[PDB]
């Protein structure tokens, strides 16, 4: 629900006929077409140790959340990991995600941080 | 978003395999899969006398919002139109929706009425 046309041919011809057979004044001030929200995301796993996976129609892992326990190291980008051990040695990853930019990961304390998929730093947030 | 299963054959083998390969205690305590959110509604005009009308993919009305000037009679069930003109004279319908269930109406003051496919009433509120 983001575009937005004056272009009356854009509307359907049945949609178009209802608005001129009903409307005295029929004069079309904009038409708003609602995109439709296509979700990556449709699995949601929950384990028994309470860590959250969520997963895209093919299988492929879109995010990892181990709420407040540690990620398993093997997920994290080498670049990433090195990145956090270094800058955060007091920290752990609790949560990670995998998008089209890159990599963002939330540390114990709340911090966000995001990698670009070459795996170097971006930004992150307090 | 509304599904929600205990059996680990519905969810795909890449996140299966994904989920055993990478946690130690991978004992999957439910799955939820996230159920295509299909909106009937594509498309929202409005006119310049600030009437408001929502289509679906193929042009059929759906809602038809008259802010608080009046709904086209000839867009009005017959039993619809003599309810309103029977129990409520002082008023007028500024608002009408179609659906499956059948016509919901918006009358000036708020009100909102409920009527069946066949145009027979079925609920209100105040």
């Amino acid at each position: 629900g983001d575009v937005i046309t004056q272009d009356t041919k854009q509307l359907p011809l049945t949609a178009r006929n209802f608005i001129n057979q009903y409307f005295s004044k029929p004069h079309i001030s904009h038409i708003k077409i609602e995109s439709e929200i296509l979700q990556t995301k449709k699995y949601e796993v929950l384990l028994t140790d309470r860590t959250e996976i969520d997963f895209d129609k093919k299988g492929n892992w879109l995010e990892v959340d181990c709420k407040k326990s540690a990620v398993p190291e093997a997920l994290i980008p080498v670049p990433v990991k090195e990145y956090v051990k270094a800058n955060f040695p007091r920290e752990i990853i609790t949560k990670i995600e995998r998008g089209r930019t890159g990599v963002e990961i939330e540390l114990g304390n709340d911090y966000s941080l995001k990698f670009n998929k070459k795996g170097k730093f971006v930004s992150m947030d307090d």
